[PDB]
């Protein structure tokens, strides 16, 4: 996250920090994620298409720092680890970016709702929040494109949702950025999504309630002139969500 301001997980209790074991047992971060059922985090394939090996990965739930375990967080291994068959990655535009991490702790069990580990609620279908409104991201994403250091502690900001119309303009994404896809950005370019925020939350309130609008997904640098972070849409993939969570 570019800007913003730094937060603990009390204030994003949906926000699911992944990790992959390397050979050897060092242990990095790989991308944020969205706890939509006590078994399920959602989060965009991109981050796991080139180690597609569930065994790799370690989810944590309700934790604040990347190094720090954060009193109340819970630790998952990936007991099914599913991919969007018809995920794909041109030069910018990342297509179908959406994933499903079934979660279990070594005992077996899924997440255990507290005041750090609740979920985030998912978008009804043809309903997502008019262009223009304030949206809130998390990540322990870069806070410099310049960084190659993800900062310790979690990261949140808001941004403002920009229409498919406006962002198909040539100086923005063209006909690169689809209709299955989200924009969002800071109207003065200072605050973003980065590289790291990838698979994490983009939440609005909408008629009163918080959802998972969007997935961290691409976008042209971080915090560029008319280069907006791109999300998945998730309110379009509702049917594949159902699906691949029975
Ligand atoms: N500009 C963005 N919001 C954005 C979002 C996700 C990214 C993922 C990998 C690399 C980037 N530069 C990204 C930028
Ligand atoms: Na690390």
């Amino acid at each position: 996250i570019i800007g913003g301001e730094f937060t603990t997980i009390e204030n994003q209790p949906w926000f699911a920090a992944i990790y992959r074991r390397h050979r050897g047992g060092s242990v990095t971060y790989v991308c944020g994620g969205s706890l939509i059922s006590p078994c399920w985090v959602i989060s965009a394939t991109h981050c796991f298409i080139d180690y597609p090996k569930k065994e790799d990965y370690i989810v944590y739930l309700g934790r604040s720092r990347l190094n720090s375990n954060t009193q109340g967080e819970m630790k998952f291994e990936v007991e099914n680890l599913i991919l969007h068959k018809d995920y794909s990655a041109d030069t910018l535009a990342h297509h179908n970016d959406i994933a499903l991490l079934k979660i279990r702790s070594k005992e077996g069990r899924c997440a255990q709702p507290s005041r750090t580990i609740q979920t985030i609620a998912l978008p009804s279908m043809y309903n997502d929040p008019q262009f223009g409104t304030s949206c809130e991201i998390t990540g322990f994403g870069k806070e410099q494109s310049t960084d190659y250091l993800y900062p310790e502690q979690l990261k949140m900001t808001v941004v403002k949702l920009i229409s498919h119309r406006e962002c198909q303009q040539p100086h923005y994404y063209g006909s690169e950025v689809t209709t299955k896809m989200l924009c969002a950005a800071d109207p003065q370019w200072k605050t973003d999504s980065c590289q790291g925020d990838s698979g994490g939350p983009l939440v609005c309130s909408l008629q009163g309630r918080m959802t998972l609008t969007g997935i961290v997904s691409w976008g042209r640098g971080c915090a560029l002139k008319d280069k907006p972070g791109v999300y998945t849409r998730v309110s379009h993939f509702l049917p594949w969500i159902r699906s691949h969570t029975k």
